[PDB]
C-alpha cells in the first residue's frame, strides 16, 4: 500500500545524512569549519528520520491509537518540536554567514553558534513536557496523541510565530540586503525549500484564530502537510551536499 512507498521514502532520509557525516569524518580535505555547521543539519535530519517518522507511520497504520505506554506520548511530541525547529534556525545562520562573507573583505565561533541554536531550540520545545496531555481514560489503546486547541492555545500561536516567521523575516531581509551589496543558484533555491513548511504553520494559525472553522476538515490538511514538511527537511541536506563536485567524488569512493 502507501506504507511501502512511505518507507521507501524514509530510507533515503537515514541514508543521506549518514553518507554526509561519513564524508565529513572520513576525509581531511573537507575539514574547514563551515562543514562543521552542516554536520548539525546532518545529525538533526538523521535523528528526525530515525525516530519521528516511523512513529507517524504506525500512527497512520493504527487509526489514531497509541501503540506505546502513556508516558512516552509527551516525550515524543517534545522531540517532534525539538529537532524540527532546530533544523529551521540552522538555515537562518547560513544566510547570516553569507551576509558576513559579503561584508567580510575559527572553531570556537562555530561551536558557539551551534550551541546557541540548540539552546534556542530547547527553550522553544520545553513548554510541552511540563504541561502534559489530558485524557478521560488511562488506556493507551483508547487515546490519540494530538495537541489540542483548548489545552495548548497560546503555545501553538507563539511557537508558530517564533519557530517559523521570525527566521523567515530575518532571511527575507538579509537576502535583499545582500543583493544591495556561488551565492545566487544556491541561496534562491535552498531557501525556497523552506516554503514547503509554510502551509503547515498557516493552517495551524488558522485553527488557532478561527472559531467558525470545521476542525475535522483542517485536521486532515494538517496531517497531509506534516509529511511534506518531513520530506523537505530530509531532502534539504542531500540537495545542498550534491552541489559540490568534491563531495560527489568522495561519495562514490566508499
Ligand atoms: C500533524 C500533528 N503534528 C505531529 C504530532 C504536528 O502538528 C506537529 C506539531 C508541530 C508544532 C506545533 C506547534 C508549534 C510548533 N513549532 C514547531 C513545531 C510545532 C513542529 C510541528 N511538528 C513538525 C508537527
Ligand atoms: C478501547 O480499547 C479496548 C482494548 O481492550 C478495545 O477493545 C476497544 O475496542 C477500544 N475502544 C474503541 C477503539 O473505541
Amino acid at each position: 500500500w502507501a506504507a511501502l512507498l512511505i518507507l521507501m521514502v524514509i530510507i533515503p532520509t537515514i541514508g543521506g545524512n549518514t553518507l554526509v557525516i561519513l564524508a565529513v569524518s572520513l576525509e581531511k580535505k573537507l575539514q574547514y569549519a563551515t562543514n562543521y555547521f552542516l554536520m548539525s543539519l546532518a545529525v538533526a535530519d538523521l535523528l528526525v528520520g530515525l525516530f519521528v517518522m516511523p512513529i507517524a507511520l504506525l500512527t497512520i497504520m493504527f487509526e489514531a491509537m497509541w501503540p506505546l505506554p502513556l508516558v512516552l506520548c509527551p516525550a515524543w511530541l517534545f522531540l517532534d518540536v525539538l529537532f524540527s525547529t532546530a533544523s529551521i534556525w540552522h538555515l537562518c545562520a547560513i544566510s547570516v554567514d553569507r551576509y558576513i562573507a559579503i561584508k567580510k573583505p575559527s572553531r570556537a565561533t562555530a561551536f558557539i553558534k551551534i550551541t546557541v541554536v540548540w539552546l534556542i531550540s530547547i527553550g522553544i520545545a520545553i513548554p510541552v513536557p511540563i504541561k502534559g496531555i489530558e485524557t478521560d481514560v488511562d488506556n493507551p489503546n483508547n487515546i490519540t496523541c494530538v495537541l489540542t486547541k483548548e489545552r495548548f492555545g497560546d503555545f501553538m500561536l507563539f511557537g508558530s510565530l517564533a519557530a517559523f516567521f521570525t527566521p523567515l523575516a530575518i532571511m527575507i531581509v538579509t537576502y535583499f540586503l545582500t543583493i544591495h551589496a556561488a551565492s545566487k543558484v544556491l541561496g534562491i533555491v535552498f531557501f525556497l525549500f523552506l516554503l514547503m513548511w509554510c502551509p503547515f504553520f498557516i493552517t495551524n494559525i488558522t485553527l488557532v484564530l478561527c472559531d467558525s472553522c470545521n476542525q475535522t476538515t483542517l485536521q486532515m490538511l494538517l496531517e497531509i502537510f506534516v509529511w511534506i514538511g518531513y520530506v523537505s527537511s530530509g531532502v534539504n541536506p542531500l540537495v545542498y551536499t550534491l552541489f559540490n563536485k568534491t563531495f560527489r567524488d568522495a561519495f562514490g569512493r566508499y
